[PDB]
């Protein structure tokens, strides 16, 4: 592929976010590393403005599946790597069950050696008192199935999940994601067969962080195929 060698060894990561949440506004950047021959990648973020409006949790989906490891067989299927150097738009909605809803609009590419995800995130319809605005949600994160479909028309992909977070009284909050990946460029890509990423994630604190953080640990494996 054209992105494969972009990805034989350790990559920089770059993330920065710009968000509103019902007229909250705040700002993430995060830096870390991205080992794709293990489905590996290792994040540390922090609120630049303080203290985070939403619960970090909610962020996590948000916050480069290029990352994610395809077997040997699969690699013809490696949409992510394929639109590489170039890069891919990355849109999403996220509908919170029983309350509202996140709009994403980012941009995932190479600057230099470092791979960079831009992000603007809007979100609208919130209860103030709900499980995201009342931080009711427990600081963790479950494994999840990411199913992938290639949208023809739109030479990009389709991705359809949810997530599931547990809150602080044993109850779920549901967040479903409806995702479209469209390439940068107009260079060509690979258009992959129905499979999915089976996605693990492991959230943590810094003991030296006075700052709002989070930090992640995933591993993301293609499967079904």
């Amino acid at each position: 592929s054209k992105g494969e060698e972009l990805f034989t060894g350790v990559v920089p990561i770059l993330v920065e976010l710009d968000g509103d949440v019902n007229g909250h506004k705040f700002s993430v950047s995060g830096e870390g590393e991205g080992d794709a021959t293990y489905g590996k990648l290792t994040l540390k973020f922090i609120c630049t403005t303080g203290k985070l409006p939403v619960p970090w949790p909610t962020l996590v989906t948000t916050f480069v599946q290029c990352f994610s490891r395809y077997p040997d067989h699969m690699k013809r299927h490696d949409f992510f790597k394929s639109a590489m150097p170039e890069g891919y738009v990355q849109e999403r909605t996220i509908f919170f069950k029983d309350d509202g809803n996140y709009k994403t609009r980012a941009e995932v590419k190479f600057e230099g050696d470092t791979l960079v995800n831009r992000i603007e995130l809007k979100g609208i319809d919130f209860k103030e008192d709900g499980n995201i605005l009342g931080h009711k949600l427990e600081y963790n994160y479950n494994s999840h199935n990411v199913y992938i479909m290639a949208d023809k028309q739109k030479n990009g992909i389709k991705v359809n999940f949810k997530i599931r977070h547990n809150i602080e009284d044993g109850s779920v909050q549901l967040a479903d994601h409806y995702q479209q990946n469209t390439p940068i460029g107009d260079g060509p890509v690979l258009l992959p067969d129905n499979h999915y990423l089976s996605t693990q994630s492991a959230l943590s604190k810094d003991p030296n962080e006075k700052r709002d953080h989070m930090v992640l640990l995933e591993f993301v494996t293609a499967a079904g195929i």
